[PDB]
């Protein structure tokens, strides 16, 4: 009988220095994080966390960003005293990218590993600047990346729900997960915001200082061009969410790799139907 972890972690140091211009060596990060177990799993040795968190990263062709992510997050997530695992959902193939479908795959496959009850959905190029910005679930859906540098350290609009967010297992199931048919860039986070509002929820957020986040500057990805149907799509979420999401999801996992600091699920999610 380990006792419960304190409600807020005593380990946190607050604001942090973040930079992206040095090389990163994941063997060395592994050695700096000796307590992270194979597949990027950690829980505290001294107490039991109520936070059973799968962190889900949609991914293709961003290995350099991913090493920064893992270098910065792993120490922060342990200081937060979370029982967590990292999942990188790698889109097989070279056709148009589908962020939100990959996120659904992540939810469904992490559940096969462990009784996770919280899901964090994080883009791979967003790093929090303050470890008081909690990477776990709340009684309402949680928007985490609230004051990104690239939007002037505030929200680009008050209904913005992109970047990094957290939903409990019950919140995600309540909205039928995320939509599967936003192919290419834009709009799927707005649809997900729509979904939560249509199911009676509201967005919880840390303050702008605690929520300061850095984005790793990068040029445009090929095969994730702006989706021209995105404006039409987000205008119909209430109706389309009933039968587009978790209850219409299929995919084929091609490969699961347990690396020391993460599990990578390589997955064929198809093209538009
Ligand atoms: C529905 C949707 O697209 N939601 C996303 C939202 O989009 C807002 C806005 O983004 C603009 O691109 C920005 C981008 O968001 C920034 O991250 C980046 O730094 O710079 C880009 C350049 O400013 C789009 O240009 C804009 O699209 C335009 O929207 C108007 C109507 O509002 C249309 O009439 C016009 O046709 C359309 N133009 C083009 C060229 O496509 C619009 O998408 O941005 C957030 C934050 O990035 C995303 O998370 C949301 O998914
Ligand atoms: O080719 C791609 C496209 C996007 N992504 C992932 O999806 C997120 C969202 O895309 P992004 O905001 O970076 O697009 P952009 O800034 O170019 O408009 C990224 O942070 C990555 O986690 C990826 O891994 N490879
Ligand atoms: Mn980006």
């Amino acid at each position: 009988s380990l006792p419960a972890c304190p409600e807020e972690s005593p380990l946190l140091v607050g604001p942090m220095l973040i930079e992206f211009n040095m090389p990163v060596d994941l063997e060395l990060v592994a050695k700096q994080n000796p307590n992270v177990k194979m597949g990027g799993r950690y829980a505290p040795r001294d107490c039991v966390s109520p936070h059973k968190v799968a962190i889900i990263i949609p991914f293709r062709n961003r290995q350099e960003h991913l090493k920064y992510w893992l270098y910065y997050l792993h120490p922060v997530l342990q200081r937060q005293q979370l029982d967590y695992g990292i999942y990188v959902i790698n889109q097989a193939g070279d056709t148009i990218f589908n962020r939100a479908k990959l996120l659904n795959v992540g939810f469904q496959e992490a559940l096969k590993d462990y009784d996770y009850t919280c899901f964090v959905f994080s883009d791979v190029d967003l790093i929090p600047m303050n470890d008081h910005n909690a990477y776990r679930c709340f009684s309402q859906p949680r928007h985490i990346s609230v004051a990104m540098d690239k939007f002037g350290f505030s929200l680009p609009y008050v209904q913005y729900f992109g970047g990094v967010s957290a939903l409990s297992k019950q919140q995600f199931l309540t909205i039928n997960g995320f939509p599967n048919n936003y192919w290419g860039w834009g709009g799927e986070d707005d649809d997900i915001f729509n979904r939560l509002v249509f199911r009676g929820m509201s967005i919880s957020r840390p303050n702008a200082v605690v929520g300061t986040t850095r984005h790793i500057r990068h040029s445009r990805d090929k095969k994730n061009e702006p989706n021209p149907q995105r404006f039409d799509r987000i205008a119909h979420t209430k109706e389309t969410m009933l039968s587009d999401g978790l209850n219409s999801l299929t995919y084929q996992v091609l490969d699961v790799q347990r690396y020391p600091l993460y599990t990578q699920i390589t997955v064929d999610i198809g093209t538009p139907s």
